[PDB]
């Protein structure tokens, strides 16, 4: 099996908060930590870990023969793709630095970069539409039939992220005026929104997710005491972020919703994993190539993971599409019989590869989980999924209204 092409799909690094509104300082008596940069703005931290993961693959993808040991890699040999928020742009110029530092590899994005990507959020940008009726439905089977039947099962997470917050002595738990509830799913009932080009929970659901995502970057930050020090075994880390993973497994792995949302993404993974002529496509970026970057978010993850039925979990890392998370696409060809193979992996850094820094390595590799297509009807040996498999079940997947 010679490697021949590699496609790796990249959340953003490690950020701080997108939001930080009056609904997230009221939910708790204790004063949120400031961050070295601003709202939704990658921190250097978070650019070193990428950097880290640069460096990783680098190795690794000299081990495999598919890049050169020493000085920069040919012309054309990696190409960055990056959505046009700076998290994402940043994370592509620090993935390069890691990879092959001090060279200068461009990071392609959109040229309207106040504009959104049509590529990262086809439904935002006019592309194609969700359907209300079906989307719904199927959003409320996956609850389980019902919004209320979802958040029964959270109760046990929002008592534990009751107790991290402080919520008794919070602000909005005096609504107890001088004749009402404290309890957080009581105070804010979550509320599924879906329209043309967004679905949406409104609620406690939503904001555990968010809090929970804060936490869990204020660890990777290196912050001293996440969650005012109320967080102290992974226990009730992984019980936090039970949150953040249920609001994704709901919203963004519903296919009604991922198949759609993901399929600029998956025309363009396979566009860069076909055997080809060299062709200029998108973004002044001619494919297929050595190493495609793509800087995205994590529903860009969570929508691939949908539409391809690739369900995962990182052991030692509670977020379940963590910041630098990687889904990997490898073509290989087959030798003997000279075939072309699809494999799949999610690469990516514990939460205490994070917190300490570590320095990646082939020595000191990331976590590393390999995925298989459930669909995948032509697999190997070690389980990949023949080109012909793999293009089938795209195909199959893609809604075509969405194509770019
Ligand atoms: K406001």
């Amino acid at each position: 099996l010679k490697l021949e092409s590699v496609v790796i799909v990249s959340r953003h690094g490690v950020r701080a908060p997108t939001k930080a509104t009056q609904l997230m300082q009221d939910v708790t008596p204790d004063a949120w930590p400031t961050w070295p940069v601003k709202l939704g703005w990658l921190t250097p931290r978070g650019g070193e870990l990428i950097a880290y993961l640069g460096h990783y693959q680098r190795q690794r993808l000299v081990a495999d023969g598919l890049l050169a040991k020493k000085g920069c890699p040919q012309s054309g040999q990696v190409a960055i793709i990056a959505d046009v928020d700076e998290r994402t742009r940043k994370t592509g110029e620090a993935f390069a630095a890691g990879l092959a530092p001090d060279c200068a590899i461009t990071v392609h994005t959109q040229a309207d970069t106040s504009s959104p990507d049509p590529l990262f959020n086809p439904l935002k940008t006019g592309v194609c539409q969700l359907d209300n009726a079906n989307v719904t439905d199927a959003i409320l089977s996956r609850a389980g039939g019902s919004i209320a039947d979802f958040t029964g099962h959270r109760q046990t997470a929002f008592r534990e992220l009751e107790r991290v917050l402080n919520f008794p002595q919070s602000n909005l738990c005096l609504k107890r005026e001088k004749d009402e509830s404290c309890s957080l799913t009581q105070a804010l009932p979550s509320e599924l929104k879906v329209s043309a080009d967004n679905v949406s929970l409104t609620g406690a659901v939503s904001l555990a997710s968010m809090l929970t995502e804060i936490f869990l970057l204020q660890q990777a930050q290196g912050m001293p005491e996440p969650g005012w020090g109320r967080i102290t075994d992974s226990h009730q880390w992984n019980t936090l972020l039970s949150l953040h993973n249920a609001q994704f497994y709901l919203l963004q792995r519903t296919p009604e919703v991922a198949r759609s949302r993901a399929t600029p993404l998956l025309d363009l993974i396979k566009t860069a994993l076909t055997p080809h002529p060299p062709q200029k496509q998108a973004y002044g970026v001619t494919l297929p190539t050595s190493v495609l970057f793509i800087a995205g978010h994590e529903t860009n993850l969570a929508n691939l993971g949908g539409a391809l039925e690739l369900n995962w979990t990182l052991p030692g890392q509670p977020d379940n599409t963590p910041p630098g998370g990687e889904l990997v696409f490898e073509r290989w060809r087959r030798l003997s019989d000279n075939s072309q193979w699809i494999q799949v992996s999610l690469v990516f850094q514990t939460l205490q590869q994070m917190r300490d820094k570590t320095p990646l390595s082939l020595n000191t590799p990331p976590g590393e989980v390999k995925l298989t297509l459930a669909g995948c009807e032509e697999r190997n040996a070690q389980g990949m999924c023949s080109l012909a498999g793999f293009t089938q079940i795209v195909n199959e997947a893609r809604i075509p209204a969405c194509s770019l």
